[PDB]
């Protein structure tokens, strides 16, 4: 779908851990949530130590 883009709500790291990087899908009128390299979990909780005792 042709849909013009914007932002995600105030709860942007809501339901998404850790500062979630929220965004929406413009071309398929969804939402998701991106998460950051170095984080692990489903959810995108926790940390990955060993790289920063490195």
């Amino acid at each position: 779908v042709v849909s013009h883009f914007n932002d995600c709500p105030l709860s942007h790291d809501g339901y998404c851990l850790h500062d979630g990087v929220c965004m929406y899908i413009e071309a398929l009128d969804k939402y998701a949530c991106n998460c950051v390299v170095g984080y692990i979990g489903e959810r995108c909780q926790y940390r990955d130590l060993k790289w920063w005792e490195l």
